[PDB]
């Protein structure tokens, strides 16, 4: 192998400007990093700058440097959708024609009618909501009537809440499985069906740890599958395991925050493995992008950038670091959905003694997967062109 370990970091939703097909998505003018840099009156990301972020594109506070630490370019998304699952599946070598759907006005009557017909239960709610808000609103009705609370978030999910002492847990899971089958349909395709059992009483409802997720498997065998099948290590940190429904994963490290994600990254750098360490930093998307909060987004980016010198100090000569994103989620944009954007790509190894250069623009995210596959000598994915030899 040219690299013994590859550390792949997805900064979730950290887009670097509207993509060529942005218009098809109503995403003209979108620019995640750029609008944040403007809001902040200049972003302080000196370590990303040293890697060459500003060389990809200059933005307020983010300037190009003469001798970037690593190689740099941006990546264009080829798949139809702009959701997390699509982006990640493409990164690991897939092409996804069918987008996952979001439901800002709740779910179509047709879907809910079929779920009712298959379960024998009424459905109440049917709107985007936090799990807390929705429980206070409808928790008591749910208890009294044996109804299912069905709701969504700004993401592609269908959540089903039910009191544990009214609807038995195993029945809630059965219902979620029925919903999971019904939602395998392009009309209403959800990335994730989530059981949200709760207990307590009106004015004091708490969601229990008996939560279960029903994700779809990637539409194809990924580069992670191939690494795993060739006895390499595939360490998933954060949401990565869930995003791929565990496919190709040899070890999974739960995280509770961006800083916690960086701690786990540091843990893997202390590990003697051969293969891929794969981190998703999710706060950018879940806490700031969807909530349209450029101030908190900007602070999160600075907090993350400050963690980077430790990562640099720990990389070995045969380690490669890859930093990218999976779409945009511009916090100064209409609505609550993702934005169709280019994503940055930074590729750094301490063995690059002369620094890096610009790479040709990556025409699919799958170039990352192809690079990983070629490095480890596993079967090349169907999509993607490796840039391994450019490094
Ligand atoms: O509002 P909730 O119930 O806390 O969930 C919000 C989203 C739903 C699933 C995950 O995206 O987090
Ligand atoms: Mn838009
Ligand atoms: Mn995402
Ligand atoms: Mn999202």
């Amino acid at each position: 192998n040219k690299y013994k370990r590859i550390f792949l970091v997805v900064m979730d939703s950290v887009g670097i400007g509207e993509a060529p097909d942005a218009e098809q998505f109503g995403d003209l003018g979108s620019d995640t990093i750029g609008h944040i840099a403007e809001h902040m009156n200049g972003l302080q990301m000196p370590n990303m700058v040293k890697l060459g972020l500003g060389n990809i594109r200059e933005m307020k506070g983010i300037s190009k440097v003469e001798k970037p630490l690593g190689y740099y370019t941006k990546m264009q998304e080829k798949s139809t959708g702009k959701d997390t699952m699509t982006g990640h599946w493409e990164i690991m070598g897939l092409y996804i024609d069918t987008p996952f759907q979001v439901f800002p006005e709740g779910f179509p009557k047709e879907l809910l009618d079929e779920l009712e017909e298959k379960t024998g239960r009424k459905i109440i709610g049917n709107k985007p909501a936090s799990g807390t808000e929705i429980l206070d609103e409808l928790g008591q009705e749910q208890m009294e009537t044996g109804s299912l609370i069905v709701y969504t978030s700004a993401d592609s999910v269908l959540q089903i809440a039910a009191h544990e002492e009214v609807v038995p847990l195993d029945e809630l899971y059965k219902i979620c499985k029925i919903a999971r089958e019904l939602t395998l349909d392009e009309k209403y395709m959800v990335g994730r069906v989530i059981a949200r059992p709760f207990v307590g009483e009106p004015g004091n409802f708490t969601r229990t740890p008996n939560r279960h997720d029903y994700a779809l498997k990637p539409f194809g065998r990924t580069v992670m599958n191939e690494l795993k099948d060739s006895d390499y290590d595939v360490i998933a940190i954060g949401k990565i395991s869930d995003i791929y429904d565990g496919e190709g994963v040899t070890e999974s490290l739960r995280t509770k925050s961006n800083m916690d994600g960086m701690d786990k990254l540091v843990d893997t750098l202390n590990m003697d493995f051969t293969g891929l360490s794969f981190l998703n930093l999710v706060d950018f998307d879940a806490l700031f992008g969807h909530r349209r909060d450029p101030q908190g987004y900007g602070e999160a980016l600075q907090e993350y950038d400050a963690r980077l010198p430790e990562v640099f100090a720990k990389l070995k000569e045969d380690d490669l670091l890859l930093i990218t994103a999976d779409h945009g989620n511009d916090p100064i944009h209409p609505g609550t959905d993702h934005t169709r954007e280019y994503v940055p790509l930074l590729a750094y190894s301490p063995s690059m003694k002369e620094g890096g250069q610009e790479l040709p623009l990556r025409q699919t995210f799958a170039d990352i997967g192809a690079t990983v596959a070629e490095n480890f000598g596993v079967k090349m994915p169907e999509y993607g062109t490796s840039f391994l030899n450019e490094l």
